[PDB]
């Protein structure tokens, strides 16, 4: 058993080890999107450039999670990372519905392993995942879903269009 | 009864005043540590001021306490400060070991004081520890380990000699 | 038929998707050392930033091959990336000779699809590879060569600590 | 016999010059499109700077190969430019798509001509064409190749205006 290890429980850390992997097909999705929309024949630079970054924070978000592991004493395992649903993702609209719903898959794997902590009474877990992770989730959803909301009122067309330019500053 | 008091609960005022002497002993041990490794016969200054430091922080940890505990209209109750365990501390190696286990203590002292405040459902007790407390003791373990890990690797003589100059850095 | 496609062979396209997963897994394998060499009874921070930056780098190049694809006319396909091979890898000098042999089999299906663009006549795609991809792996592999010469020389115990100091600086 | 030639087939240096040619045909039909989008009963002067600096860029490939032909010892021999293919060019996606194929044609004709100089075993002028045009070309097929399909997306009247401002911006 690790020196550090305290007050951390054997299901805390597989759900951590667990959701590490839920980050990464999350990074491996978004990355998708970004080069689908970087397709000579989509051409979204901005949607392009908005899921590169949606990308580069779940990776982020992960290692967090790899630190975090450490820093209580459990152990990394990692597993397949698994291809994304699709190999096209449709329109700008399309692919920020797909988002919302990862965003939310993601929200509620977390939901969970915060039960998981409090059901341990691991109040420092629960506290680094409410600071760390459930509010940028919140954050997160509600971005989309304005996006989403924009993208049907603008249409499509010209409106895609517009709102690409959007995406890019 | 204090005109400031609203939801703090007589358990977790005395668990405070508990918390209180919890930090105090552990920045006297500290600082015994580090005079210790000021010894001519010891003149490690690196391990000197690592220790120094450790008990500057418990001190401030202690304060913060008694300023919270005014914030909530408890009153502050002062006990003696026990000496610490030993008067000689051993090698770099045996002090960190030591400083492990008593930074375990503290965190364990805080996990149940913790406990003590979720029950009374104090939610911004148990905000206050784990936002200034527990997540300091999750890092303040996680260092002393990694110091105990690299301590073993680098061995006695030259390697503690090396070790030190890392610390006085 | 993409409008941008010109003498781009349905096997160099076919190539890039299968070298793209090449290079996740090799950031997969580093990012796996990295968080490694943070373990608390592992404790290398050098190491650890070492790996973690050749895990962004492997990363990095994943994502040109990404462009390129798409640069070509031809379309990114993804597949499952597999978890890396090992959960632990030991002392500093065995996950450096993990590195070089990693870094040799990218090298060696690099060059096999060097291979496949010349013989479909792609000029501008051998130079790609050749000025992004093929100096960078010789530089790699020299360099973790280098560093396993050095800790072999260095041997374990102090040696391996201070080498960690080197990469970490 | 030029006291410079060495290696220098002459079959590679007269498609040189049929390489310049070439160019300066691409850069006179640019030129064309630039004044075309200049009239007043065209008046999209983002089109026009973009053809306007396309042109720009053909002759300074031009110039590239004047110069290269002398450092290798060949001898400029300049043919009529004959004048562009139309004389109006319609709507801004149209004229992408005349670019498009137009690059296209130069590319064919850099490709054919990188043939010409590696079946005579000329490394530096390959690695010349691989470098300072080759490289070029893929990056201007794709640009373009996002442009059409942009200028699709917006459709015509306020949607061609508004991409007329992003190429002048
Ligand atoms: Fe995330
Ligand atoms: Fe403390
Ligand atoms: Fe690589
Ligand atoms: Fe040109």
């Amino acid at each position: 058993e690790s020196q550090c290890r305290q007050n951390y429980h054997q299901e805390s850390e597989a759900g951590i080890n667990r959701q590490i992997n839920m980050e990464l097909y999350a990074c491996y999705t978004y990355q998708s999107m970004a080069y689908y929309f970087d397709r000579d024949d989509v051409a979204l630079p901005g949607f392009s450039k908005f899921f590169k970054n949606s990308s580069d924070e779940e990776r982020e978000h992960a290692e967090k999670l790899m630190k975090y592991q450490n820093k209580r004493g459990g152990r990394v395992v990692l597993q397949d990372i698994k291809k994304p649903d699709r190999d096209e993702w449709g329109t700008g609209l399309d692919a920020m519905q797909v988002a919302l719903q990862l965003e939310k898959t993601v929200n509620q794997s977390l939901l969970d392993l915060h039960k998981v902590a409090k059901s341990h009474q691991d109040a420092q877990m629960c506290d680094f995942l409410e600071t760390h992770y459930l509010e940028e989730q919140v954050n997160a959803i509600k971005e989309i879903s304005d996006h989403i909301t924009q993208l049907k009122r603008v249409g499509s067309g010209l409106g895609e269009y517009e709102y690409d330019r959007r995406l890019d500053s």
